[PDB]
């Protein structure tokens, strides 16, 4: 689980959004695994605007924080879940590194601030859906 939140918005993972999520939705794309839902206080969190390729995560699998290089947002090939048949995710980073399902929400970060959450994981690697491209998240 995990969320940021940033204004007047709550970026969450779209597998793990609540019904409140789903009741106040903003936007949603699937091809992400990213949902953003409305709030009525005021988020503080700083999304990173840059390019970044390393950064840290926190895996509550281990109660930990891991330092990581990550690739740059792209089209990457999932396999099934309950909420996904095998599909291309989009807008994906992925890094070598330890995460298991409940991981999902944990955020990696850079020096210039949220980088993206953790999505995807398996094979010893560990995927995130990146944010850096709202730009509308801070205005
Ligand atoms: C961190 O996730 C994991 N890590 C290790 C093993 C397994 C996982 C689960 C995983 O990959 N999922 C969770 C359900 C949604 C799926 C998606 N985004 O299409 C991805
Ligand atoms: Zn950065």
């Amino acid at each position: 689980s995990g969320a940021i939140y940033v204004g007047n918005y709550r970026v969450v993972n779209r597998h793990l959004a609540t019904h409140n999520d789903w009741a106040n939705l903003v936007w949603e794309d699937s091809s992400r695994d990213l949902l953003v839902s409305s709030t009525t206080a005021q988020g503080c969190d700083t999304i990173a605007r840059c390019d970044c390729q390393t950064g840290v995560y926190y895996c509550s699998s281990r109660r930990k924080h891991y330092p990581v290089s990550f690739s740059k947002p792209s089209l990457i090939f999932v396999e099934a879940s309950e909420y996904y048949p095998a599909r291309y995710q989009s807008h994906l980073m992925l890094a070598v590194g330890h995460s298991e399902p409940g991981d999902c929400g944990g955020i990696l970060r850079c020096q210039h601030g949220v980088v993206g959450i953790v999505s995807t994981g398996g094979n010893g690697l560990v995927g995130f859906a990146d944010v850096r491209d709202l730009l509308w998240l801070d205005e």
